């Protein structure tokens, strides 16, 4: 007799789980996640902002890197997200319990986060994580300000309905640097055409390619560094090979077109 | 010495609160709300669907009209919404407690409904109602089926971010009738330009005019009958003067353009 | 023809809405609410705690009093509640939006707060307010610490299922002062016996009288000052006539017994 | 270099996941879960009630057994729970999506269910499952009626704060059978004494032993059949060796006392 299968945890490449010390991107902005998952710490005179947390098991590591940067749990004011999947919003619930952080997200990301990634449009309950509540809902183009640093939401629906690019201007060498943190434009295993759970998926991705193309973008960062050709293990050269937002959008669209063609052929 | 003001309940025109008997729109579809607030009952071989409930005090009236139509509380399967303001989603929480009904809504409508209309983009906490949870989140263009009757969501963001037109095909006289239930395209007291809580408000309304224009639309109904020139008190002539979806969209756009011009002048 | 009634806002005595300047209770502890609604500010080296906010319209007043005390919105860390009715938790949602404050509450209070007081066991939807989410759920006897000040939850179910007394030790004149903030032990218009929504109501109130009787209680404060014979308008004599926790419990039990007898007679 | 550990799914004994055909307990009441996880189907003239669903992967199996019993997804009206851990409430979110079922639970169980078992008092995020919302909150002693069958909640806090025994009277052989579905009285790996997350844990378990002892209890069933000495694989003898509620309470208290002694020694 054959029992129902055991639950299976989603495993990821070791590099996604490999702790790294803080890597400075600009005067206020640091990568504090792992070798292969972005978690951006933005430090202001009025507390700190975290953009993404990576996987659920990264909470303690994030807190240790924050401490190394001089940010105590009380000092973390705000959490923003690229998208509410387990490998980017994984530790958000735990971070909220263990810090002063509140979450701002769009309605789509808030709904997905509140169900801990369950009933995903494409993944079903395959990739779940601890649910968290949003403290503020943002609209497309809306800004949120912490310690005078202004972050602008740019909705880029597709990878998830609530996928968002976040933009802000930091400084380096006395010069402004317009940083764009663009969400994933992957569609891993997705049914793209005629998907009853996402009927306008293709139109949304197309619009999102155009949105990403047009971001204020002196420097592009992505939830997976490899997407934008960052190499967080490469020290002084970490960002040397980084794509422009234009090239990232184009490469993602080319890949998407290929996937659409293969799906039609499939 | 001057105390803080007493809370003020939102009052509405008496007609919005004036009970009426069920008014048949098509073979399966009945208006069961008040003279001036739409609440559509769609009766299927597998239970009933309610589109909108009107104001919070209308729950019992709705249930009485459902009973008159042969729909017991157990038989009400689904609640859909035009938008999650007090004068359309008012009694939803109570209906869920008192019937078998589950709610399907988009993420924006779900978020607003779950906070009972509080922290509204334009109204603040001026117009609140009992919060309710959504049971199913729908995407733009997604269909939901009850007793073989298929309802399609058409997102028409503006009046609220989650404003939705619902379409379905009923029958009359052996002929199909493509019914369009289009949400409000009003912007009552709204700041339209440069609204920090809704930066792309104008672009969303413009897109929504185009969406409404293009709906499958043999018969248009609206949350306020007057918006589409229905007169639910007019018996056999209730729907005679009804606007097409095209004319409704055009009139709403003309009004919107006027409001934009007056705002610029203001 | 007779329309459904207009919604009616709950009105309260003017004194409940009458702003007052901060009134010091102990070295760290201030009354910052109105003449007749308690809102306790506890100021620590690590940010401030608010116990209750009063009615929904009191948010701005609370924030102004906090500013007068040197507590900026960022500095408000924690909100605790006596019970989640409109006249004590009214402004909590707004305070969370406008400050750094997170909410800790028991599961019963959290559920009631999340529905904005709707579907109340006794009031139905008569007394609703903007819903808010809890950030931390506490158990009976659990402590929560802010800036070294330790607050202990004592569950005293009855007035609401989640009614809580909060205790902490402050100082005055170099001496410890064990402060007890005991919730209401009223049952206004309640059906006490055989209430299908609260079958063990009487047993819970009885247990709660015993809990209140036994609190560490050098100084008793209550959500309505009059309950404990505080007079916040009386300056240096505000707390002179204050009841012990023992006397408060006894008077409340005597009143309850009377109500039970009258209900039996009714 | 050493990456953070991969997430680990909780595995269970194969028997907990071993599908079985429906096993009749009384005229209306069937075991439809697995060999070693209880899921009780109660069939009424007005739809069906499910008490527990077992593990997250059991949804489809439950639905298949319901179909075999003549209960279509539309016909499932109500889900009740012993406690909101993954091995009993696992499939509840999915069941709600796939059926007409609404959930009734106490505030503690509702809060835990809504966070999908995350931030557990004892397990932390070790044992999570898809979150679900409750549709009705019940108080201790409150009854809920479906198709004339009356279910009474008896709170028995300890295993979880919201642990509940459910009682109802079915029939067998023309005679009433008072069925008691008592929750777990285990404390697996729990810190019992001086637990900051559950300060009154011991007092709650003691009270719960007394509650279980005193249930109306012609037949005891438990979430794990072995707890009450049921053997669902034993056909006509499945319930022969079943403990009384009195013996179950006593054995659980004896085990608890042993655990307390070992903890003190530890
Ligand atoms: C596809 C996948 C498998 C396991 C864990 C996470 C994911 C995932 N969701 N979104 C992105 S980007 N992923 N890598
Ligand atoms: C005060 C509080 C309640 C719930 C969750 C988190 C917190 C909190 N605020 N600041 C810090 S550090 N916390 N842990
Ligand atoms: C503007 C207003 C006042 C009171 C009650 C409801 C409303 C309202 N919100 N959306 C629409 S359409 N309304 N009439
Ligand atoms: C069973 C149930 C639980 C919570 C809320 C509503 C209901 C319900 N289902 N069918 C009917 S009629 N109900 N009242
Ligand atoms: C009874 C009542 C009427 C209006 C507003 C609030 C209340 C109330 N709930 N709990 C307490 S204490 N109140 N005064
Ligand atoms: C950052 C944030 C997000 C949502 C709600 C409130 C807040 C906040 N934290 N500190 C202050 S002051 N806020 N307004
Ligand atoms: C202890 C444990 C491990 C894995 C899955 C479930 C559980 C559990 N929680 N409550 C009960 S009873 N369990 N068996
Ligand atoms: C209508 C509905 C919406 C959300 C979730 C479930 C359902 C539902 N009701 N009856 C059946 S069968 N459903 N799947
Ligand atoms: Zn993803
Ligand atoms: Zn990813
Ligand atoms: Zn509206
Ligand atoms: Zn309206
Ligand atoms: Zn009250
Ligand atoms: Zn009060
Ligand atoms: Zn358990
Ligand atoms: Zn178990």
């Amino acid at each position: 007799e054959v029992p129902l299968p055991q639950l299976r945890a989603y495993t990821v490449d070791a590099s996604w789980l490999q702790p790294m010390a803080p890597l400075q991107i600009a005067d206020h902005t640091w990568q504090i996640g792992t070798e292969d998952l972005t978690a951006l710490l933005v430090q202001t005179p009025d507390g700190a902002v975290l953009l993404d947390g990576g996987m659920p098991q990264m909470a303690s590591h994030l807190l240790d890197n924050m401490k190394a940067r001089g940010v105590t749990p009380r000092d973390l004011r705000l959490i923003l997200l690229s998208h509410a999947h387990a490998d980017h919003a994984g530790p958000v619930a735990e971070l909220k319990r263990r810090t002063g952080a509140k979450v701002a997200a769009n309605a789509e990301s808030a709904v997905l986060l509140a169900r801990g990634g369950s009933d995903d449009l494409h993944f079903g309950d395959g990739i779940t994580y601890p649910p968290a509540n949003a403290d503020r809902i943002v609209m497309d183009g809306e800004v949120i300000t912490v310690g005078g640093i202004v972050f602008t939401a740019h909705f880029m629906a597709g990878h998830t309905p609530g996928s968002t690019a976040w933009t802000w201007t930091d400084t380096r060498n006395g010069k402004p640097v317009r940083i764009a943190y663009a969400d994933s434009l992957s569609a891993p295993g997705y049914q793209l055409q005629g998907n009853p759970r996402y009927p306008h998926l293709i139109e949304d991705y197309r619009r999102s390619f155009a949105t990403v193309r047009a971001l204020p973008c002196d420097v592009l960062l992505t939830p997976h560094p490899g997407a934008s050709n960052w190499d967080y293990a490469a020290g002084a050269r970490a960002g040397a090979k980084a794509l422009t937002c234009k090239a990232y959008a184009d490469a993602a669209e080319q890949k998407f077109d290929g996937q659409l063609a293969k799906e039609t052929a499939g």
